[PDB]
């Protein structure tokens, strides 16, 4: 899918950057590299393939002009000036390195970017090989950039002399879309979200080394450059034995470092640092970049403010998290910066250091020249760069002479090097590895509070933590609301008839636990700000087997009924103690009785049965001695994370909108033509069964609105959400050719079915008189089963209606029933 682009362009914010530090001696500032092959270099392949390959990557051709101080930036044509090629011969020189620096120094401060393409070349050519030098302005080009230019040239090269045609990969998105793409991230609200982190992180600046006051405007010409280095040991256990103690990564201990040697000589536990990210991940699901040429830096500053802790142990943990709760990995800072332009982003103080670290690592032998010019303005007084070249960690550090002298800036950058060993030391010596709030996958636990939720579940690993669903949540506040500790409790007894082996069924019962996360986990409410999720590893439930099989079935039916008493009259503490209960007794040798106990946050009605449902595969898989054949299990946290996903702000405004204005049983059953005529009529009109049986139950409401249903909560689009266990039970109120219009009704809050029934009664007039009622709508072993105002509709043959009341009134809502179905029907 090759392309080309020509037109205005908009200035990304490191273009913009540029432009607004360096004002003047803007001509050169370039990305130099030089190429050494030993049988040389065609002078005519090499133009052919730079041809090429400039207008494959459209980023080279752009041309930026000034209109009265504005910039505005352009993309030439394939058809100008794309490069300038220039061929010396310092064969005959005998002094090749003095000869070629000064060519190549020359030639690299001969670029216009107003008028001279960006691209330039100098070829020099020498008895014992030829050197290929090429100069791309850092405008239409990074460090990604270039690795993507090599691949394409050396396939280019290597094809065009053999005969072949050029031609490159597929072009990806143009910096052109790009530059567009973020411009119009820029005026998304998920951007403007992050004003307050980033407003933090520069409200406050850092003192660091002492300054000069009147170095004016930080330049090239006044900085120098000086490198230090970590012995080869000390460096193996930095790459080896010390990401280990807390699960952290390179750049933590780096910047960790950085911070260590701050406290020891300022006394501040706060340090304030810039760091470069390489800037390719999209910011919005849509435009990559991957193999787009051009420069797509994306600079953005920390601060960490660690207060009065000084247990470097703490400090590791804590500058980690800092620096794993960057939102959208920094890239949001720049656009903000230039092009929301936010006035309180502006005023930020600078940043003291600028801290980037590159990694671990034919080529040419002579110099490309300076690459900067000496008015190029620096707005970092000091610039830190880490990489291991063999084995060693060479720390390559910039200041500038005006700000710091040289003294100064050595003595930071060796007990840089000492604290970057303190650092090290200590976590190459930690016995255990410790976990960190964000391995578990919620950041918004402080350090204190895990430690705390460790303590009170100790002797037990902590698997994941994540905080409740909304529907959970619901659940909780009014649990802890004491309802008689009684509509919590799902208890059912379920007795079957087989042989069972007990160790197996216990088996078959624990790989159910860890099949579905979410019954080992516990609620924390009180150490969190938030009720959240905390799943324990090997969290087993003991399945206690008492026999009692010598005794009178009366006398079993007492014991029975009597432990199903009991257990209820237990309750669930909520004190770090599982949530699902399950007791297995054997009346008889192939009768046995299984009674199950849980708690409504874990599960809901349909993960019971599927519960069920995979304990009776698996068990008689394991009698076969053949594996289980089953789906892969679906965590809850995935539509956890789906939920907080999307925004529900929309869902509260479709809610508020719609909002404007001794127990008995009764059975219902109507001719199967009267059940099979009503359903004829709901496939002729393309309704639902669900939304025409509402109609009939809401226009009596008028005469006595809206009513409760209660929806699966199965809908949303997580994949194998049908099968996976959870709570997803809810009900929603529903206010009412009049079938088709709330058919519409409920696929308009088929998208805002996930939030409790009472927040959104809190939208309503009435409150809690809202509802009055629910309506609902429905050689091993072998199964057998055994509000104050809900109504249950049955749908088959024949139409059946179960209705429940906690009495000739009941009569007269019968006699109406039939009467009014009729009509409408003819």
């Amino acid at each position: 899918s090759y392309e080309t682009v020509e037109g205005e362009v908009l200035l990304t914010p490191i273009q913009q950057e540029y432009f607004s530090l360096n004002k003047t001696d803007r001509n050169h500032y370039n990305h130099a590299v030089m190429l050494y092959r030993k049988n040389g270099f065609d002078e005519s392949i090499v133009k052919r393939v730079f041809k090429e390959i400039i207008k494959h990557h459209d980023a080279l051709r752009t041309v930026f002009t000034e209109e009265d101080g504005k910039i505005i930036q352009y993309n030439r044509g394939p058809d100008k000036q794309l490069f300038d090629l220039f061929v010396y011969d310092v064969s005959s020189e005998n002094d090749q390195p003095q000869k070629v620096y000064q060519l190549a120094t020359e030639l690299q401060q001969s670029i216009d970017i107003e008028t001279g393409p960006l691209v330039k070349l100098a070829l020099f050519k020498t008895n014992n090989g030829d050197h290929l030098l090429i100069i791309i302005h850092h405008l239409v080009v990074d460090g990604i950039s270039w690795r993507i230019l090599f691949e394409d040239l050396a396939i280019g090269y290597s094809q065009l002399a053999n005969g072949e045609k050029v031609e490159f990969y597929p072009k990806t998105a143009s910096y052109q879309a790009y530059a567009r793409h973020i411009a119009e991230y820029a005026k998304s609200v998920k951007l403007l979200s992050e004003k307050q982190y980033w407003l933090k992180a520069i409200a406050e600046g850092v003192e660091f080394l002492d300054m000069n006051e009147n170095a004016g405007a930080f330049k090239v010409e006044d900085s120098r450059t000086f490198s230090t280095e970590l012995e080869k040991e000390e460096t193996k256990r930095l790459l080896r034995e010390t990401n280990r103690a807390y699960h952290t990564e390179i750049n933590d201990i780096l910047i960790t470092a950085l911070l260590v040697a701050a406290r020891d000589m300022n006394g501040q536990n706060q340090l304030r640092i810039t760091l470069e990210g390489h800037g390719r991940e999209q910011v919005a699901d849509g435009i990559d970049i991957s193999r787009t040429v051009g420069w797509f830096t994306s600079k953005y500053p920390v601060f960490i403010d660690l207060g009065q802790e000084t247990d470097m142990s703490r400090t590791i943990k804590m500058v980690k998290e800092h620096l794993r709760n960057v939102p959208n990995k920094g890239i949001g800072y720049g656009i903000l910066k230039y092009l929301t332009r936010d006035s309180e982003i502006a005023k930020g103080a600078a940043s003291p250091i600028l801290f980037n670290y590159l990694g671990q690592l034919s080529s040419s032998h002579l110099s490309p020249g300076e690459a900067a010019g000496k008015g190029i303005t620096r707005e970092h007084p000091l610039e830190i760069n880490a990489v291991v070249f063999r084995g060693k960690l060479a720390i390559q550090t910039t200041y500038n002479t005006r700000a710091y002298s040289e003294d100064v800036v050595r003595a930071f950058a060796q007990n840089y090097k000492e604290a970057l060993k303190a650092v090290i030391r200590h976590c190459a010596e930690r016995e255990e590895t410790e976990k960190t709030p964000s391995d578990y996958g919620d950041k918004g636990i402080s350090l204190d509070q895990l430690e705390e939720i460790k303590l009170k579940y100790k002797g037990m690993e902590i698997e994941k933590i994540y905080p409740l669903a909304n529907m959970q949540r619901g659940m909780l506040f009014h649990a802890l609301e004491d309802k008689e500790s009684q509509a919590y409790f799902e208890q059912m007894a379920i007795n079957m008839k087989g042989l069972i082996d007990e160790r197996l069924f216990a088996e078959t019962f624990n790989d159910i636990m860890e099949r579905h996360e979410i019954l080992r986990a516990s609620i924390e409410y009180e150490i969190t700000d938030e009720p959240r999720n905390v799943i324990i590893k090997d969290r087993k439930i003991n399945l206690d087997y008492h026999d009692l099989r010598k005794q009178s079935p009366a006398e079993r039916e007492q014991v029975i009924q009597a432990y199903r008493k009991a257990d209820r009259e237990k309750g669930f503490r909520l004190n770090s103690e599982p949530l699902i209960r399950a007791a297995l007794m054997r009346t008889e040798d192939d009768s046995y009785t299984f009674i199950w106990t849980n708690h409504h946050i874990l599960l809901d009605g349909w993960s019971r049965g599927i519960i069920m449902g995979e304990l009776f595969h698996m068990y008689h898989m394991k009698e076969a001695r053949q594996k289980h054949r089953l789906e892969e299990a679906r965590p809850y946290s995935d539509y956890i994370g789906w939920l907080q996903q999307q925004d529900k702000e929309a869902a509260k405004a479709y809610w508020r909108n719609y909002l404007s204005g001794k127990r008995k049983e009764a059975v219902i059953e109507f001719p199967e033509q009267l059940t099979g005529r009503i359903t004829e009529l709901a496939s002729r009109n393309n309704v639902t069964f669900h939304t025409v049986l509402q109609c009939i139950w809401g226009m009596l409401l008028a005469r006595y609105v809206v009513f409760g249903t209660v929806i699966s909560g199965r809908d949303a689009q997580v994949t194998g959400i049908e099968k996976m266990v959870g709570l997803f039970i809810n009900t929603v109120p529903t206010r009412i050719e009049l079938i088709k219009s709330v058919q519409e009704q409920a696929l308009e809050g088929r998208t805002y079915h996930d939030m409790n029934l009472s927040e959104v009664q809190s939208l309503s007039e009435l409150k809690r008189e809202l509802l009055d009622h629910i309506l609902i709508f429905e050689a091993g072993f072998v199964f057998e089963e055994i509000y104050g105002f809900n109504i249950v509709a049955v749908p088959g043959e024949r139409l059946v209606i179960k209705l429940t009341y906690d009495d000739h009134i009941i009569a007269g809502i019968k006699g109406h029933l039939q009467q009014v179905m009729e009509q409408v029907v003819q």
